């Protein structure tokens, strides 16, 4: 059962990448809304990540979450390859942070609860990602935290996001996930990612020393989290277990494991 663009009815943009654009899309006979994504084989080849896509693609099939953005289908045509994809209402984490400037505690310990949870079933999949950015999460209609990229591996750019030992030029595993969520806890609680600055080079010192401060009106048991979280050595930061069972997740969340 191949799909072709004459299944779907158009509807407006959603988003406008560097890659290509995707638009709110409703399936003709089932009337099913969705999201489909438009790119341009001339345009992934040329950058040589026509291959990359493939494996992240047939990666994303495989996870089934209510916490990770789902990949229905995808086809392909003279020119185009179009993914169908999950349509999330609410938009990107990215722009409720402008909207809202911060996050209160709550709000933040249960989108970390919600990244942590899908990063779990990750985990014991044998699925990594790699730097996890606001601009990537989506919010559901009940307001549930979506992760949309396509960033998963099985064993640049901005450089917020990325942990000092894929910077440095080391040796990367499943701990990456685990410095994301303490950059994004962070980020929504003080409205700007820890290592944020005007110059990448400058951004690249900050990460690879881990040299950040809070402002005053973060608490302990967020001061605590994130430390123990942003720690330079992978191997020293805890497990999606411990980040679960922390205190102050467990006193803020609304969502539990
Ligand atoms: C793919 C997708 C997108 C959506 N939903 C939305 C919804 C949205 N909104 C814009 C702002 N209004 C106020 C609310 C809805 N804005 C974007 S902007 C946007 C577009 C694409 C992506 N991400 C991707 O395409 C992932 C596959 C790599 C992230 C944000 N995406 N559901 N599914």
């Amino acid at each position: 059962r191949q799909w072709a663009l004459e299944d779907f009815e158009i509807g407006r943009p959603l988003g406008k990448g560097k890659f290509g654009n995707v638009y709110l899309a409703r399936e003709k006979q089932s009337k099913f809304i969705l999201a489909l994504k438009v790119l341009f084989k001339a345009q992934l080849e040329k950058a040589g990540v026509e291959h990359q896509l493939r494996r992240e693609v047939e990666i994303q099939s495989h996870l089934r979450h209510p916490n990770i953005l789902r990949l229905y289908g995808y086809f392909h045509d003279a020119t185009r390859v179009y993914l169908i994809l999950e349509y999330a209402p609410l938009g990107t984490v990215y722009r409720e942070l402008q909207k809202l400037s911060k996050f209160d505690e709550q709000r933040t310990a249960t989108y970390i609860t919600e990244l942590a949870n899908a990063l779990s079933y990750c985990h014991s999949k044998r699925v990594i990602h790699r730097d996890i950015k606001p601009e990537n999460l989506l919010l559901g209609s009940a307001g549930e935290l979506k992760i949309a990229d396509f960033g998963w591996s099985v064993h640049c750019g901005t450089l917020d996001y990325l942990p000092p030992e894929m910077i440095e030029g080391r040796m990367h595993d499943e701990k990456v996930d685990l410095w994301s969520l303490g950059v994004l806890c962070y980020e929504f609680l003080v409205g700007k990612p820890p290592f944020e600055a005007n110059t990448y080079q400058e951004t690249y010192k900050r990460i690879s020393r881990v040299e950040f401060t809070f402002p005053d009106f973060v608490t302990e048991g967020a001061r605590d989290l994130i430390s123990r979280l942003l720690k330079h050595n992978p191997s020293q930061r805890p497990m999606l277990r411990e980040v679960l069972e922390h205190p102050w997740i467990t006193a803020n969340s609304s969502k539990p494991s």
